[PDB]
């Protein structure tokens, strides 16, 4: 197993969700960015793990579940199995992360991407060791019911350069967001 990451899109009154969808409308090109970071595998014949709690599995377009090329754990204590599309199944963020050191994954999984929601981000961001944050900033209020958790710059810091990731700000739908990278080690 690989890096450990999380990835988010986050509004400037820090909301990532709202009613189960996102607070802003569609952004087709951070939806490509999202999808090339977390699909994206520098290592030969293995692929990226995506962890994500159950809200956040559903909030997903069915047609779009699971997420191709990427091995698609849900976390749920509710469940008894994963849902319908999904790969796995687990009752903690700690679970997740030890099945990927499993004979059934320990040599499939590249780069581990936690998607979110708001409690799983919160513990990721407080798990020890090496971990990166991918935060696209929306550089604007939007209502929401969801948000993300404080990040504790003392410890995460904001990268001056990534290879792969744009450093101007973006625009469409007349919403302009820009892309961060933040890496902590402790
Ligand atoms: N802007 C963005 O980047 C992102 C936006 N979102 C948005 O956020 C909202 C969904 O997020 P949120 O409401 O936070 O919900 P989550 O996706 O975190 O789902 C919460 C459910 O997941 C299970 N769960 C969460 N964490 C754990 C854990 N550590 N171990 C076991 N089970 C866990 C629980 O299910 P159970 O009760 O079954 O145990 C819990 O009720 C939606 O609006 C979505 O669109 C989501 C991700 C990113
Ligand atoms: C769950 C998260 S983490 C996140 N991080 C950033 N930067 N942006 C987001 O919008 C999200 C979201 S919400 C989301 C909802 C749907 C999808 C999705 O349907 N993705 C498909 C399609 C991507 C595409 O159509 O461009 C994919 O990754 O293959 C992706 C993210």
């Amino acid at each position: 197993v690989g890096s450990l990451n999380c990835i988010v899109a986050v509004s400037q009154n820090m909301g990532i969700g709202k009613n189960g969808d996102l607070p802003w409308p569609p952004l087709r090109n951070e939806f490509r960015y999202f999808q090339r970071m977390t699909t994206t595998s520098s290592v030969e014949g293995k692929q990226n793990l995506v962890i994500m709690g159950k809200k956040t599995w559903f909030s997903i377009p069915e047609k779009n579940r699971p997420l191709k090329g990427r091995i698609n754990l849900v976390l749920s204590r509710e469940l008894k199995e994963p849902p319908q599309g999904a790969h796995f199944l687990s009752r903690s963020l700690d679970d997740a992360l030890k099945l990927t050191e499993q004979p059934e994954l320990a040599n499939k999984v590249d780069m581990v991407w936690i998607v979110g929601g708001s409690s799983v981000y919160k513990e990721a961001m407080n798990h020890p060791g090496h971990l990166k944050l991918f935060v696209t900033r929306i550089m604007q209020d939007f209502e929401s019911d969801t948000f993300f958790p404080e990040i504790d710059l003392e410890k995460y810091k904001l990268l001056p350069e990534y290879p792969g990731v744009l450093s101007d700000v973006q625009e469409e739908k007349g919403i302009k967001y820009k892309f961060e990278v933040y890496e902590k080690n402790d």
